[PDB]
DNA sequence: GCCAACGTTGGC
DNA sequence: GCCAACGTTGGC
């Protein structure tokens, strides 16, 4: 239950991935996953991410929750 | 007025 | 029953 954020190598240069554990309520302990662009914009779902990156790379096998390409 | 934080819901 | 995707809002 600590927040983690650094470079995601499945994405282009300067994109970062973050995990935030929820501290309270019914879903306490669940880890939300976010991505940050080089410009600092925050993404919270894959369709949202694919609107930015989907032109400039293939995202069909990118697993948003794990941050890796499924092979 | 935003947005981090948690809940709701549809699709499987 | 699970969870991807996002709706909603208290606290700022």
């Amino acid at each position: 239950m600590e927040r983690k954020r650094w470079e995601c190598p499945a994405l282009p240069q300067g994109w970062e991935r973050e995990e935030v554990p929820r501290r309270s309520g019914l879903s306490a302990g669940h880890r939300d996953v976010f991505y940050y662009s080089p410009s600092g914009k925050k993404f919270r779902s894959k369709p949202q991410l694919a609107r930015y990156l989907g032109g400039s790379m293939d995202l069909s096998t990118f697993d948003f929750r794990t941050g890796k390409m499924l092979m």
